[PDB]
């Protein structure tokens, strides 16, 4: 809606207070006109038809329990936009300030989130296994980073190729979580996952096998569940990353970390330059070898560490 940019206040999923850019035209809208061609947030009203209705509000205060997941979807699409602009000098997922649309209250008891080739989607979960999934900034940015990915390298959603893609969302997932900086970790989804069990998560970058996910190529899933185990074999790539950023001996291979900012650099470059639709694990390394090699010279510690991490994950 054409209207007046203002700033509202509301309560997030974890019940934390934060401001959010709204749009005033009769109603206040969840429409942020300050980041590219707009961040709009929608109400799917528990249905499964999208996007739903551009959320509207009569006071610009969002402290209702129902507004919780919107607030946080709007707010964290923002931060993620900023992340990619500020850190990677990139304008929205398409690189040309496309609108980031998001819908909340998707279906009833929907314990998942997604990017549908055109918008993120979040369900309120079931209040056992999940709470409103947008509650988690890694949930949010992972998904938005599916868009980035579906406009850049276009990594197919299946087998080894799908696993990089999901891994890509898990790596920048953590890199926006660390951007935003509040109790940031290398786990996936700890803030919206199992309310009433404390300290677990969907996946572990530090230690994939913690939750049964693979941490070495050898130990990789060859079946067809989960579309070739895209969510399963992403750990191999994830521990490489964790390893590349943080260092550590893994299966007897030692790794000198190089930090996060160089993590993202090396991985963004690679996404945006060298990875194609069908890039398996062996060509990611090639991508990350060559990306660092560019961004840091062919004998840097950087180039070595990436070799370290992949060697560590068994990826030849
Ligand atoms: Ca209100
Ligand atoms: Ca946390
Ligand atoms: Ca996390
Ligand atoms: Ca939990
Ligand atoms: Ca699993």
């Amino acid at each position: 809606i054409t209207g007046t940019s203002t700033v509202g206040v509301g309560r997030g999923v974890l019940g934390d207070q934060k401001n959010i850019n709204t749009t005033y035209s009769t109603y206040y809208y969840l429409q942020d006109n300050t980041r590219g061609d707009g961040i709009f947030t929608y109400d799917a009203k528990y249905r499964t038809t999208l996007p739903g209705s551009l959320w509207a509000d009569a006071d610009n205060q969002f402290f209702a329990s129902y507004d919780a997941p919107a607030v946080d979807a709007h707010y964290y699409a923002g931060v993620t936009y900023d992340y990619y602009k500020n850190v990677h000098n990139r304008l929205s997922y398409d690189g040309n300030n496309a609108a980031i649309r998001s819908s909340v209250h998707y279906s009833q008891g929907y314990n998942n989130a997604f990017w549908n080739g055109s918008e993120m989607v979040y369900g309120d979960g079931d209040g056992q296994t999940f709470i409103p999934l947008s509650g988690g900034i890694d949930v949010v940015a992972h998904e938005l980073t599916h868009a980035v990915t579906d406009y850049t390298a276009g990594l197919i959603y299946q087998n080894e190729s799908g696993a990089i893609n999901e891994a890509i969302s898990d790596i920048f997932g953590t890199l926006v979580e660390f951007y935003a900086n509040k109790n940031p970790d290398w786990e996936i989804g700890e803030d919206v996952y199992t309310p009433g069990i404390s300290g677990d998560s969907l996946r572990s970058m530090s230690d994939p096998a913690k939750y049964g996910d693979p941490d070495h190529y050898s130990k990789r899933y060859t079946g067809t569940q989960d579309n070739g185990g895209v969510h399963i074999n992403s750990g191999i790539i994830n521990k490489a990353a964790y390893l590349i950023s943080q260092g550590g001996t893994h299966y007897g291979v030692s790794v000198v970390g190089i930090g996060r900012d160089k993590l993202g650099k090396i991985f963004y470059r690679a996404l945006t330059q060298y990875l194609t639709p069908t890039s398996n694990f062996s060509q990611l390394r090639a991508a990350a070898v060559q990306s660092a090699t560019d961004l840091y010279g062919s004998t840097s510690q950087e180039v070595a560490s990436v070799k370290q991490a992949f060697d560590a994950v068994g990826v030849k």
